[PDB]
């Protein structure tokens, strides 16, 4: 119904930090800023993934150095 | 413009993985899947942050062991 459409616009609006609980936010703004927010959080996801990849590489290098020194301690 | 409103529904649809871009999704379906996708991504972001925090701890523990061996090996 149209109750459900209004309800669903509110619920989407409220996952967008810039628009949460803004009673003056119109439909087209909610749709476009939601689309923008999805892209923005994907960008942040990519940064986190890159950070993990770097930490894993560092983890592997450290473990390699640890093994080398354990075998070279005398 | 209701032309812009329609375009904006479709552009949001296009960013939602579980909605096929070649299929005409109802308005409430687009809204609800967008909301679900944003919540799901935010949860995954928290999981990525926890992975990063664990890797940083693991890497500090490895550096600590490397320091101990450098100090105590011959
Ligand atoms: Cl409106
Ligand atoms: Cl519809
Ligand atoms: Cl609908
Ligand atoms: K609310
Ligand atoms: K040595």
């Amino acid at each position: 119904r149209r109750n459900e459409l209004k309800r669903s616009f509110f619920a989407l609006r409220d996952q967008i930090p810039e628009l949460e609980n803004n009673e003056k936010a119109p439909k087209v703004v909610i749709l476009k800023k939601a689309t923008a927010y999805i892209l923005s959080v994907q960008a942040e996801t990519q940064k986190l993934i890159s950070e993990i990849d770097l930490l894993r590489k560092q983890n592997e290098q450290l473990k390699h150095k640890l093994e080398q020194l354990r075998n070279s301690c005398a």
